[PDB]
């Protein structure tokens, strides 16, 4: 409860890491409640989102789309220092869906260029939750320009299945999915602009059609493919956290499953099990736990397969280990009749 | 129950109230099963849905979009008197998703202007449920002209959580979300018409694109804001009923949560807890229970934020009470 | 188990039947795990999908859209022989969402015209699951040309509710829902093409709008209406399996409910109960169990009612039996 009991608590300062990785943390909390401190700087910057060179003026927490994942435990305090550099042109703020009051923090964190603010909130509910910018009057425009991310509030006793058995992951990846709305010219070619403000009117027109031009993971088409594929091994337990701040998605691991899936993202609601394809509504984050049982390349997609393979929403996993013929085998390889 | 057994049950006549409020009712049922009687009159009327003076020909149960919320308990009988006055132009009917048989009542309730009908059904399943008009051959046009609402069938023992603990609300509000499809002319200006039937063909062309021109709560952009903001106080338990008869939605209370959410709307399915944003498919109602912990303005939105802030799907709650600094505080206010 | 153990299991050859019917099977497994063998031939062929003569070049497992339902039990092996005749023009393969490894089998089953392959996988998780074609670089085009179906892996002890009570169905139907994307010329008329390849660029342009031109059950508008309505009787318990390989759907039985709904399709996740409309994400299958209480015609729809009644997503059930006036009755029939 009290203002002094809080200044009494230990403080841990965390250095953030760029998605899809997640900063070091412990699944089971060591000791009691803490004040966990994070800093993010906002950057307005041009990013290229496909191999054709399509540009968007992104508005990026910590310079990445999505913003990085913050991890705390239930009843810790999260204290954010948020900095809007004077090289930026717009006001920004932050709404944590994990927080209670003042529009998730948004009403207390409106910062013009050259301003900074420090917000603290108590993480009362365990789960993964979206955060995003929401300035009055231009809420969707900052969100669909990339200004969103997620946090994970772990139970103090770590994750468990619906029946109290402990679930401990070997590694965690954070996939942020972003719908972008890029205006086109009369030839069907994407338009380029000087500053974020100049793109505004044309972009609202595309937003009103409710049809994105690109739906991407980690800020671009093919961002998490090739040398940037996520990795695991046979027998490894992986937690994949996925967020979408504006639009629904339906994740699926091609060649795998979600063994336990908190599709709602909230760890006091028991997980669905054995899932093929799960559903995360726009404005939420979800998490899926899987133990890999076969080696090779997997794709991780939004299973509207037009959004995956035409609009960009596909990533890869490269998994090392030995093949299990009991689980699957080619009895007759492709061969002439 | 035999027809005799039904005839000896007490009857109770209910007066409906306009959304987002709900008629008086008790959470735990007082006594045994009843026949609960309601009457609705259908009104075809022009509504203006945004601040640019855009019009829809609404087809409104009891004259509101959405129609009003009706509340019974499990195993009561709902008896509806439905009237289509002679001032209307179209046939109408009603399909209750809570009812069993005859297309939810649609096949027994077809009434032309100048006609009335009385339908009775047993509310066998507890939950919130959509109702809507559905005349053969013109089903989606009546629904997306606002002819839909919801009913709530409470368990006889009131609401409970996953583990049988009782959940009693202080306040209930009913938010009906409506997708509208208004035709535009050559210069992108919304068209006006002089009778509902004149708008039919142009409207169908817009509907087949699957993209609404407006998505609103309580029948208009800004309906539940400012002045018509829903109110509560810190510490009050509030049940928010939300329906969408045609298209998906994903409600979210900005600055709060759904502490218990029956996202499917059905009270025998245990609620999800601690939700940030929940999902109601088109054709269903859902309900979220929350205890307010901070004062101030909250927005309640469909969290496709283009639908909320560009197309109209946003409401406000104004909440009185004292600020809790343990839950949230400004450590350093915006500064140089 | 050992290698000699696997090699020694009994084999059972099953003859498939076209949707919405399902091959004979037992709910409770008889005896121990088996290797269940199925054969499907792929057919590329023009089909007419609406009453205006609109044609699509379908890519059809076993000649139907959707492909047929295959039923095995948990820890059986499914062994599929897949044949791509030399009269087709494209390479195809198959991804089973129920399988583990090699992109669901897609990496091991790429067959050119004139080739066959045999894949075996162990069905380790119980549920209904989508299967579909997925050739690298052309995945959505084969899926939205109809090249998808579902399998059901039953628990060895048959279905049960959340409380472990047995659920035994009398009839099972499979409804496959398909989104099609058919190009139009500048006059608004649907285009026709000589070969499947000729339609590819124009179809991808429509696909990128994310808006189907048609959403159908069993491969055409009205395929499951009229004399092809699905049938049941009052008191029969029906399982309805529904799949959508690419796009979300929200099924609803108009006049009925889903008494138990595995909306995720996975039988180790307890079913939701008393559902009015449930929600199946694109890329999944779901299953709903209902006991019919009232006779008459029911419609079974995607409850975006524009998709149901303008774009094709509506089926009928015809149910025989005696009317139950306790559940529903017309107290006063429509009158002046
Ligand atoms: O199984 N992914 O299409
Ligand atoms: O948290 N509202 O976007
Ligand atoms: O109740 N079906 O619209
Ligand atoms: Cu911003
Ligand atoms: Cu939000
Ligand atoms: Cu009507
Ligand atoms: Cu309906
Ligand atoms: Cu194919
Ligand atoms: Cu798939």
């Amino acid at each position: 409860a009290t203002a002094a009991e809080i200044a009494a608590l230990p403080r841990q300062k965390v250095e953030l890491v760029d998605p899809p990785f997640v900063h070091a943390h412990s699944q089971v909390a060591e000791g009691g409640p803490k004040v966990v401190e994070f800093t993010m700087v906002i950057e307005e910057k041009k990013i290229v989102i496909d191999d054709a060179g399509t540009e968007v003026h992104a508005m990026a927490f910590n310079g990445t789309v999505p913003g990085p994942l913050m991890v705390v435990h239930q009843d810790d305090y999260l204290e954010l220092t948020l900095i809007n550099p004077e090289t930026n042109t717009l006001m920004h703020n932050i709404d944590f869906h994990a927080a209670t009051g003042a529009l998730g923090g948004g009403g207390l964190t409106e910062i013009n260029p050259g301003e900074k603010t420090i917000l603290r909130f108590k993480a009362t509910k365990p789960g993964v939750f979206v955060y995003h910018c929401a300035p009055p009057g231009m809420v969707p425009w900052h969100v669909v320009s990339g200004m969103n991310g997620a946090i994970m509030v772990l139970p103090r006793e770590g994750l468990h299945d619906g029946k109290g058995k402990a679930l401990t992951y070997d590694k965690i990846y954070y996939v942020g999915e972003q719908d972008f709305y890029v205006p086109r010219d009369e030839n069907g070619k994407y338009k380029k602009y000087e500053a974020p403000g100049d793109a505004y009117e044309d972009t609202v027109k595309v937003m009103r059609t409710l049809t994105p031009t690109h739906v991407v993971f980690n800020g671009a088409v093919g961002a998490l493919t090739g040398d940037k594929a996520m990795t695991a091994a046979v027998g490894e337990k992986v937690l994949i956290v996925h967020s979408q701040a504006n639009r629904d998605t339906r994740p699926h691991l091609i060649g795998g499953h979600g063994d336990y899936v908190w599709a709602t993202g909230k760890f006091n609601t028991p997980p669905d099990v054995d899932q093929e394809t799960w559903f995360i509504p726009g404005g939420a984050a979800g998490a899926a736990f899987y133990t890999f049982q076969q080696p090779g390349i997997y794709a991780y997609v939004n299973h509207n397969l037009i959004e995956a393979f035409e609009l960009g929403a596909a990533a890869h996993f490269k998994v090392t280990g030995e093949w299990n013929d009991d689980l699957m085998t080619s009895v007759l390889a492709p061969s002439g009749t």
